[PDB]
């Protein structure tokens, strides 16, 4: 649920990457023509899983990035308004709210209906519904 650090060359599309504290899905990776010594520099384009905001980054192969930690679970919406959702852990009564625009996934952005329980990603104290359980 927290970060970790990473060394570049080990990256991959489709993980992730942190860029300004915003956690992001690994879209591109180019990697440079090596040196004399092997050594290269490879840039990373990234989409942040909240914000949708593409960001882009070039390190070192050698060097070491921040990586967010995803945890999967499962709660239920018990609250949907104009602008926000509202899920709920049943047993241990925690609740996590969030804007529709960038707490819940494009797909199922308005599929979203109280009663419901959902698959949620969480990093980095944040939270994101990702998808329908039972798949509807």
């Amino acid at each position: 649920g927290d970060k970790t650090k990473v060394q570049v060359s080990k990256l991959k599309p489709g993980r992730y990457i942190i860029i300004d504290d915003e956690p992001c899905r690994i879209v591109n990776i180019t990697v440079s023509s090596p040196g004399k010594h092997g050594s290269a520099k490879a840039r990373i384009e990234a989409v942040g899983i909240f914000d949708g905001k593409v960001r882009s980054i070039v390190k070192p192969t050698s060097a070491e990035v921040d990586v967010p930690i995803i945890d999967k679970k499962t709660a239920q919406v018990i609250a949907i308004t104009p602008d926000t959702v509202q899920i709920m852990d049943m047993e241990t009564y925690e609740t996590f709210e969030v804007p529709i625009d960038t707490g819940v996934a494009d797909e199922i952005r308005d599929q979203l209906k109280e009663g419901i329980n959902v698959e949620y990603w969480e990093t980095l104290g944040r939270i994101k519904i990702m998808r329908i359980k039972g798949e509807g």
